[PDB]
């Protein structure tokens, strides 16, 4: 039909003109500074995020999940570390940092900004409850387990480059408060002390062989804990359920202040979030950065591979009915701000990432509703 | 009683809880650089008080306003510009830039920001109606005349300063099209040349006896329009006007997606104003600005003298009721942004304008409140 399609149009179309807004406002009117740009995009992953994110987790119920919408969802990212293991280690030309960056590009799409909105238009509020509970499980797993393997291959990095030799026999790690990240931007030395019994010990502060896992885990342990324990997402995600677990739990219904309160700076999520995607393809010198035939895989990957596994995966759980569309259409999403950032940070293939989210957005809107037809005949 | 309070309270909390958020990320934890707040305080101007002033003013209708309540709005000014130039011809004290500053500081509250929630949880939605109209009637008219004002008074002083005695003579002006302000903080140049009668003509371009009031009308009519042509409430303002007029006169209604794409950046107007508020609150080096007798001199007349004037003009022509209360309650609200704006940009006094606006923010709850109380017996 057509009324269907306006429909989706009247939902998405709005995003598309605060981000040409953002983009005229920065490279065609000259607007905004790239510092007043940034502090624009500080104060959006700050506050209006963090609070968007919030304000739909503690709505949720987290005793009404469906659960084999998550089994699905987390049959396809299993079967892609199956995948990526076995190239990995079976072949030469398996790497960590090509891994990651194909796990990310092919298993976490952008559920809460443009997901849940589309997703209602096309199938209606159960579907804002399964990517609801989508950006849940993302939150509190696949991200942390992004910031593992990220961490990982920090610690893998720093023991190769500081003990090519001596790191053999070493058994324990002491870091110093002032440390936060494993990047190697800043000036990481660990001095090393010969232990009582004859072990060495070393301790990390701020200026090929393997030990037993033991030590690595309780490094990486550490980091991780180091890093969520500062980061607005990771306080939203564990307060937002929390609060719905309590509130689901005994029927308590918060104090309309506080609700307000939240409400006037969660209203600005969205909008601010399009804003500020806009000033970020503003800012890029170019739309495309890897080049024609790297973008084309790339985006080859996020969208055919993801709903090739998820349609896998899918059919052998026996998802059946618009729910399975649904997951399909979910797959066909552009790939997410979090692993981008990730990838930003870490310095691990940032500009593939880049063109996917940005070109992702661009074309997202012909991809998706070629599915959507394929899909309703 | 204590639930019509606590009803306030819940509408004015958040607000402040903004403002305070602000205020902290700025002060304590050291979020945002200066010019980080600059770039948000330009989005906010540029795009979210344009908006709501645009869904504010297009949704109320012009054919339903209260002749009365404008009456009284316009007596109170007209009694005030009257006293000011008495004050002013006839005693050897008065001053221009001091009747500028008094008339803004006794008439121009701040009613779209804080003043329509304030009103709607006190009095109901027709509060919230006849405060679209003052704000309707202020960007119209009394906006118009302070730029008149401030565009006549760097005219005379550019006169005076260029032409100590030949300004005698002048009969005609001409402005390049560089020329955006009459300000002084460029470089302007009056090249000068004689008629072929016999008078002198003058040219003005970018690097004490009057003359007719004819050449003085011109030129600050050329000034002001070339200031309206280039400042965003101007077009808000006109489209709204224009819009509404149509819609309310033919029952169009506006096309979803249309409305959708404006929301999606409107919503952000009220939450994103405070927060602005709240940076310029932090930025300042200190609360209170011109000193302890100034500054009590200046909030005494803007928490006195307007509520005075305003019971003065309303039981003058009649008015009755609930409808007199809200007058007062509208004459004691904190001092407006805009003519906050208009003293920064022409520098006419404006660290008083300054703590006019951040410490009526801070005590009109207080303040407010006993004027509630007291009106409420």
């Amino acid at each position: 039909s057509w009324h269907d399609l306006y429909t989706v149009l009247t939902a998405v179309i709005p995003l598309y003109v605060a981000m040409i807004l953002a983009y005229g406002s920065v490279r065609w009117w000259k607007i905004f500074s790239p510092d007043q740009c940034s502090g624009i995009n500080r104060f959006v992953a700050i506050f209006a995020v963090p609070l968007l994110s919030f304000h739909f987790i503690s709505t949720n119920n987290p005793y009404a999940m469906n659960l084999r919408f998550i089994a699905a969802d987390t049959l396809q990212k299993i079967i892609m570390l199956s995948l990526l293991v076995l190239w990995a280690n079976f072949t030469r030309s398996g790497s960590l940092e090509w891994s990651i960056t194909i796990f990310s590009l092919s298993t976490l799409p952008n559920t809460l900004v443009m997901g849940i909105p589309l997703l209602i238009a096309m199938y209606g509020e159960y579907s804002g409850s399964l990517m609801v509970q989508i950006v849940v499980l993302q939150c509190i797993i696949w991200y942390t387990l992004l910031l593992f393997l990220f961490e990982f291959r920090g610690a893998k990095m720093l023991i190769m480059e500081q003990f090519p030799e001596t790191a053999a026999s070493i058994v324990s790690f002491k870091v110093e408060s002032d440390v936060v990240s494993l990047d190697g931007h800043d000036f990481l030395e660990t001095d090393a002390e010969i232990g009582d019994d004859g072990k060495l010990h070393v301790t990390v502060r701020k200026s090929k062989n393997m030990p037993p896992a033991s030590v690595m885990t309780r490094l990486i342990l550490i980091m991780v804990w180091r890093k969520l324990i500062r980061n607005p997402n990771t306080y939203s995600s564990l307060i937002g359920l929390i609060w719905a677990l309590v509130a689901f739990r005994w029927h308590v219904a918060m104090p309309k202040i506080i609700q307000q309160s939240i409400s006037i700076l969660s209203d600005a999520g969205l909008g601010m979030a399009m804003f500020s995607l806009g000033l970020f393809m503003a800012l890029q010198p170019k739309l495309i950065a890897c080049g024609n035939s790297v973008a084309t895989f790339a985006m080859a990957v996020r969208f055919l591979t993801g709903p090739a596994v998820m349609a896998v995966a899918a059919i052998a759980i026996g998802l059946r009915g618009d729910l399975l569309r649904v997951a399909i259409v979910q797959a066909a999403l552009p790939q997410g701000i979090v692993p981008f950032v990730f990838a930003k940070e870490y310095n691990v293939h940032p500009a593939i990432l880049s063109t996917g989210v940005i070109f992702g957005m661009l074309i997202a809107l012909p991809i998706t509703l070629v599915y959507y037809i394929l899909l309703g005949l």
